[PDB]
């Protein structure tokens, strides 16, 4: 029965988690960027980056931004879109929240959402957060609507790893 660390040590190894920005850290009580959670999902499910491809309109979402290969490359699979389909804001710099989180690794995993789903999640996530918790990704009593802590979603990605391994 692994650790989080343990998790965190392992995917890190496997080159899907880095280090906190800036450290050597794992700070496993931060939060995580949808950017870096893209380039989690593109590590953990084997993408293909997608190069010189610009789907959203946010501020400083160009080509000289790292993060564009890995979100393209997961608005291509299907795991996550915009915020807002009007402005095409994708919020690479919001932080990835656990019912977020949900929804990519439940269409990664092709996990039903769960029907008449009854939970705290915002209205168009409770089918994805009940299937993420019916699975094991997340545990009961995670808030969906929180941003997810790295230690969650290290649980979450060693246990999807494993679905499929
Ligand atoms: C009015 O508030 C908006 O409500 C939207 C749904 O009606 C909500 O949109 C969701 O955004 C989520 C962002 O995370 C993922 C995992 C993703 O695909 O990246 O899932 C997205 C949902 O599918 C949904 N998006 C849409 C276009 O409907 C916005 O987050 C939310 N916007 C903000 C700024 O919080």
């Amino acid at each position: 029965a692994k650790t989080t660390q343990e998790k965190f040590d392992a995917l890190k190894e496997a080159g899907v988690f880095s280090a906190y920005p800036g450290t050597t850290d794992a700070k496993l009580g931060q939060d995580m960027t949808r950017a870096e959670f893209a380039k989690v999902l593109v590590k953990l499910f084997g993408l293909k980056e997608i190069h010189g491809q610009y789907s959203y309109k946010d501020k400083n979402y160009d080509a000289k931004n790292w993060a564009a290969p890995f979100i393209e490359a997961v608005t291509a699979e299907g795991l996550m879109q915009a915020k807002d389909l009007t402005k095409k804001i994708f919020d690479f710099n919001g932080k990835i929240t656990v019912e977020e989180a949900s929804k990519t690794l439940v269409t990664a995993l092709k996990l039903e959402p769960v029907k008449d789903a009854q939970n705290k999640a915002t209205d168009w996530a409770k089918g994805y957060f009940e299937a993420a918790v019916n699975a094991g990704l997340f545990s009961k009593d995670a808030n969906p609507k929180a941003n997810a802590t790295r230690a969650q979603l290290v649980e979450a990605a060693f246990a999807a790893d494993e679905m499929s391994k």
